[PDB]
């Protein structure tokens, strides 16, 4: 009834192992206390114990020099990216540059690697997208926009500011560690398990360093993230702008149309007032005359076309 | 008359004892001047006479190595909180990570976690409601808004506003302790009533370390409570920008189904003033006709239909 | 006709006097040069040749060891503060809370407490203007906004603006002060007069801590006002934001019951227009059968409610 | 052919001189290379070859313990100024007070305080302008804005925009200069120039003390103005949008009234249709009786009047 | 099918050769790892093996005491660039000013040089046809706006916001290289590729120095094109706020003409219902009178005008 980890192991050749361990257990073999294995954090970065502990989002992960720990992978289509490449990026040719490195540095290497693949991954989702809905909705042709676009559109701003969200943590960290020497110093956990050992066996190179350019180049790739979901979000606030101003000019041109045409038709009844009443069952003493039918038709079309011009001169001159 | 302090006193042992004490004893009993137990900040934590002294909006504690004492906490519905927890959390195997630890940092750890809680807790009864009167609001379907649920939304809003700041004054607290290690020195005051004796006492355990870490992890889990609570206002504004172009697009559907309906009354309107004009009392010459009025009738129809579909065209040139 | 400023003078002892003294000689009583009292800045806290001279706004004041000068303190109603205040306060048993510190603490003190007095209390009177306007404007059941309240709204805000600055600059001063310890130790005026004198006076006692503690106790204070005015004018905007879109929601309503009165008098018309037709003067073959004009008016009317409700649907169809 | 320089030369006594010299000719006298007269920036202060080298938009100034240079002031109306204050500044009983300071001191105070002038006559000139058209526009009784005033305005926000952005480089330039003790020092040409001189002529007087508190007074005067232009960009955005809310709340009590009028001339058709179905000339079995052409009379007014005020009621329960 | 780079080297002399490497030949050729030369970023500027590999968007050099390198420079219309100007620019005497210091000065001069041009260059084509399009878009004389010139505005602000991020990133990489020393003494790759011979070499210049004060030179024109930059933002949303204001004050004053013909209207066929009436072919006693038809017709006229001007002046009471 204790909680458990579902722990995948990969060793320093490459070797992938996975079981469940007790948590009680995990900490004796890890050496670490109960609150360091807590991941209470979205994402984080420590070093406890001369052990890695980092957590991003749903991948939980414990760097020792010995051996890579991966926790609670399951439900999360990790079983994929894990069996597929760890294996290779670790033991093998793949695109890791710091395989002369220490296993703590690979480690690291392929973790930010794939959490870096990842956000591009959602980004390059993400943007197409956004183009594609903006680029519909910014029509000048259309009258009206798309509602179920809109609300396409609205999704999709929803997760572009979850992603700015996570790779604005993901830089905070990284350079939260690259601000301080010390954490630098203490990411190199190999160097620290036997210092007497490293003392002669660092033949002039300096793992501080190799850890510093990786975490700058790993930080200089979220900032580009960060830079085009930025332009992102500043291109869909402009185009919901333009949308605006869009609408607005069409419900002008409407408007103007609809007074035009009142205008014609206020004209029109005008002088049916003056038809209605000449057609009124009333006795008069027009009736005798015989061109007084046509004048009144022809006074009443004259004027009301007179009257409809002069009220589209008094619009324009309004309007300037 | 003088005034006093309803204390609440939680000793190393957990016993709690509730009473009354005025001010002066108070100052006397914990070696303070008056100044340092005036609280007349919203939120603040620091070490006056090696004492910690914190308020966070309604919580007032004073921390020293014998014992903890809460101020004020009545009328606040804290008995349930300080009653059925803190004897459990300091004197007991409650989430409390901190229990080797002299009984300071029991205490501070308590707190914390008692207002980090607190945060929490209202920014998860915030965001159901918060994003249940969104998804209302930005149905595409609906031509108009509910205005009730606006005022939700706002009244809402104000709270989220009012947590965001509750969270940025903890994050600003907790941080400015951190930066300066002779805070953090200060906030070990078990060490420092007793240096010689704790010279000794601590056996290779740093205090100012454990209590770096411990402000660390709450100042994390303040900073996803603030980017949670950040990615709800976002949410907001841009889910009020949804709304304003629904909002948008539906008065333009309507003005242009309108302007439509109103090219076919002008039309109509514009024929019905010959149909009056020939209605009149006035004498002719085509009464004597018989087809004239048929042909009339006919041409009055024909026209209307045919002026409403050229004024339809006339619009959709216009509207592009 | 040389300029003159008018000096009120609280000496150690809290003896007021009031005076009227010449620049130049104020500048060789005090031991400064012109430049040091030019005021040219809203707010400045500067110590110049063991002189505090202060400004913030409308207040001027110059604090040296022996006593305390207000300059230009008239047509401002001062006079209240000062001779009610200042005197109780400098030597009595007022809220001042470093009275056996030397006088430039109790000066300096009652200063900052006086201006975050006055900042508190203009916020007090904007906040529940401002609610109140905000209450009436964002009311759901008004069909439009009141103008005199939107005017009122306005002057408050730019009251709250202009406040906003004031706590800004309040606080830059204040924080720019306790960064540097070299400013901090130069505000201990007295400590500086006499040193031989103050190195066995200060029997253990710290006059910088108490002046770092005091201008942390106000900075902490004008940031709580800086908190509540930046919330008040989120509030601000959430309830603009409301009021646009409760007036696009009731626009939206509006219209769509006028573009359901303008289908049925549409449809009123376009059967009217046979109505007329039928009603003109001219010879038919129709006028001797008895049921047709019964016929006609039947088919009129059902035709015109049958019209009504199918662009009645038609309409529902359209806004979905 | 070769590029030259309209330099005005001001000498230590307030002389002034002005003449053409060639660009390399400068560069030899001043010993200076070719890049540090490049002006390429905006506005920059640099210390070269114990020169201060300073260009201000269009004021480029070159400062030696000799005397100073003005370098292209033709057509910038600066003959008055420069012929007018600086002989008087430089040599004179002027606003300066860094008189008995070396000549460097009051030349670098001359030149700040033209330019902060001449940055607080353009905020005094847009002020007033602003908001005049502000208060013209936010008028709660005129149903449209003016458009010439709103192109009035946005004239004057982009000049608004460009003297913000003036004093923020003014600020940022003299601010850069501040934080470092190496640039302040260098700014002391004359002690440099001579070092073995001002190693004793320097009785007690701290020359870098005296430029920090210049820059510095300057600085707060910068401050002053951009937290001036700053609260007047917010009143814009705020009467911004109270004319928004204005305008929305004009056009919906427009809409109201219109929706009524359509109310009852919507009545008045529907009646009118059965006026005109009893009107049409078509046999009928109604003409023998009397009183039937009162009864449909009335009871058509009757009925639009009562349809009318029922559509008022329906309008009113659907507004709320 | 390995992959190679398209290297165009400029030696010291100017001389220029243009070829195709390995990847391998090239990383053995210059001393460097295959991650050093990745260009993964969009742009940087960084110092490995005593080799300055730096990338701006399509442009990547690698600049070495011996010569400096070009990679990529295909399909990129670069051959104009570089083979009229380099050879000019590093041995002649083009506008470098750096021509006396090492061949690593005059290359990292050359390149954000001509960085600073391309940047220039784009803000320079996107001003006026952003200033154009506003100009003509906020003309107050225009009902509506162009919605052509809105999609070529919304085009050119997406540019502009893509020069606004590389003008950021070329001011935040600068930056980041100036703060620390260490990046500027590294930047001096011909001093430390034989300290030995520089020790002695440099008779009394400083590389250091004068490499801080050329970035900084390039380091204040950035700045500049970002300020330029900013301002061109603020005045596109000035511009737009100014756009809405227009088409409302234009929506309003159209409004306010159809009510008012609308009053018109409803007063015109108020009077014609009674026309209407009087005109049903029912018989009546008022027939027989003669002046009947004439005093109908004339109180018809005369209440429409009334009715009309009662409901303008109600109108006008309503708006104030
Ligand atoms: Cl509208
Ligand atoms: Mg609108
Ligand atoms: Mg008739």
């Amino acid at each position: 009834v204790a909680p458990v980890f579902t722990v995948t192991k990969f060793d320093k050749q490459g070797n992938v192992t996975s079981f469940e361990r007790k948590k009680t257990e995990l900490y004796q073999e890890l050496g670490l206390q109960a609150r360091d294995l807590r991941f209470q954090h979205v994402m984080s970065i420590t070093v406890r114990n001369n052990r890695i502990i980092m957590r991003m989002e749903y991948l939980k992960a414990v760097i020792t020099p010995e051996c890579l720990l991966i926790l609670d992978y399951r439900n999360l289509n990790l079983e994929q990216w894990l069996f597929r490449e760890l294996p290779s990026q670790l033991s093998g040719e793949g695109q890791l540059v710091t395989y002369p490195l220490p296993f703590e540095f690979r480690a690291i290497e392929a973790l930010l690697q794939y959490w870096i693949n990842t956000l591009q991954g959602k980004l390059s989702i993400l943007q197409p997208l956004i183009l594609e809905t903006l680029d519909a909705l910014v029509d000048p042709k259309h009258s009206s926009v798309d509602r179920s676009k809109l609300h396409i559109l609205l999704q999709n701003g929803k997760s572009l500011s979850e992603l700015e969200t996570d790779i604005k943590i993901f830089k905070e960290s990284i350079l939260e560690i690259l601000d301080e020497e010390e954490l630098l110093e203490e990411l190199c956990v190999s160097k620290w398990s036997d210092p007497q050992v490293f003392e002669k066996s660092s033949a002039g190179i300096d793992h501080a360093e190799e850890m510093e350019l990786l975490l700058e180049n790993y930080y200089r790739l979220a900032d580009d993230l960060s830079n085009a979901a930025r332009e992102l979000r500043v291109l869909i606030d402009d185009s919901q702008s333009i949308i605006f101003i869009n609408l607005d000019s069409h419900r002008n041109v409407m408007m103007r149309l609809n007074l035009q045409l009142t205008m014609g038709t206020f004209s029109l009844s005008l002088f049916g007032l003056m038809g209605v009443a000449f057609g009124m069952n009333l006795e008069s003493s027009l009736e005798e005359d015989h061109r007084i039918f046509w004048l009144i038709t022809g006074i009443m079309f004259m004027g009301s076309g007179l009257i409809w011009r002069r009220l589209l001169s008094f619009l324009g001159r309004q309007l300037e």
